[PDB]
């Protein structure tokens, strides 16, 4: 409607790999991304402040080997019985394990239960999604 | 590493909302917050890039009267079998359902499925959350 | 404590499978295997008639293309929600699903849930298993 | 079809809530209460006769706390991996666990994972619903 050009500085490597996957989903340039990435954040965030209702997945892989994060897991997610529903449990090889956790609930007890699982020690990669 | 500098033409409603809710959060500039949003966006779509071996969740939510949503669905997911390995599916209320669909395989193939799930008449939308 | 023997008719071809099993499992006889099957029927019906509170799991495979089956099993479990609390589905093949759906409430009321369930069309197996 | 008629040796005590059950449920001979359990016997375990190949759910109930339940479940079925599909779990209180573990294979295979499974200090008993 009014358009605003300003300027940001950013590691070089890191601005390559954008360009890389960015370039690859089709887009023209990178403005027109990044707007997605803040338009995206704005509303993520209006929700993870919400305070509301939501029905969450909790996906996270972790080599259960590496530390007591298995005892932990559990210890935490029993620690929530109300807010979490139940869990599915992929064994991904020997050593690693995907794990889509069922939560619902206040967003506000939810995003930050996500973070205390996800914040765990042989949790690799985690991520919270959630709904209406 | 170099840290290159490179400016962007904005919309302004939509650079306020952020700047907005970038003071409340806590950060210094623009430029931190957006480097971030950056690195997570990177973080969440490094597969697509290449062709390795992935593995991850699709959740997903929908209506179970809403059209042939449901049905197709199955037929969908049956067509690639080799790929989908299980998948939860909590009951919201009484029509709209929440799924997490638990698949593994090569991102091509992989985001081949998840495009073509995402986009059927009855599926409102469904994130992926995809590692290797 | 005070054994006392009693005689039963049963089909030739019926009985014949169950030596077989039986034969399997590494019992010595029937009066054996028959009371054991005794046994448990009086333990599993106290539950079943008890009233009380119980964990199931309602595992079932269906032909997802024979009739609507997988419609009504939807509706049926969208029906319950309160007793149903989440639901795994492996897709065995093209035609073929695997589905536990785990249940949560009053044994009365779930036994007699399961009971709709694999009672429905397209339903070729399903067996409910509760839990204290 | 040919009716074979037999007799067995079974304690009183046990026959006697049985007969007792028998009335209530509404039956009119002990022939027919038995043959059902029986017929339904051998339902449940065909599949044990053989080598077909499989596929069904392994329910179990544990505590997480007393012992290394946990860890040893993981160990043992990560042992496993291409029998042992997915598998849902819900906490049932403080302590204790439902999970349903969804596998396929060969009978003598997987009833070689089912007893190893159902016989572990943790393992507070656990049923099979397998088909072919
Ligand atoms: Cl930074
Ligand atoms: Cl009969
Ligand atoms: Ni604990
Ligand atoms: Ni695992
Ligand atoms: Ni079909
Ligand atoms: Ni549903
Ligand atoms: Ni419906
Ligand atoms: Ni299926
Ligand atoms: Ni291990
Ligand atoms: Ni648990």
């Amino acid at each position: 409607m009014e358009l605003i050009r300003f300027s940001i500085s950013i590691p070089s490597k890191l601005l390559e790999k954008f360009d890389q996957i960015i370039e690859e989903i089709g887009y023209e340039n990178r403005s027109e991304a990044i707007r997605d990435l803040i338009r995206d954040f704005i509303i993520r965030h209006e929700w993870e402040v919400g305070n509301e209702e939501v029905a969450g997945t909790i996906t996270i892989v972790y080599n259960h080997d590496e530390g007591d994060v298995v005892k932990a897991l559990l210890d935490l997610q029993h620690e929530y019985l109300d807010e979490i529903i139940s869990s599915l449990h992929v064994h991904m090889d020997e050593h690693n394990c995907l794990e889509v956790i069922v939560v619902k609930g206040e967003a506000k007890k939810i995003k930050m239960i996500a973070d205390k699982l996800l914040s765990l020690k042989g949790v690799k990669h985690g991520k919270l999604v959630m709904t209406s």
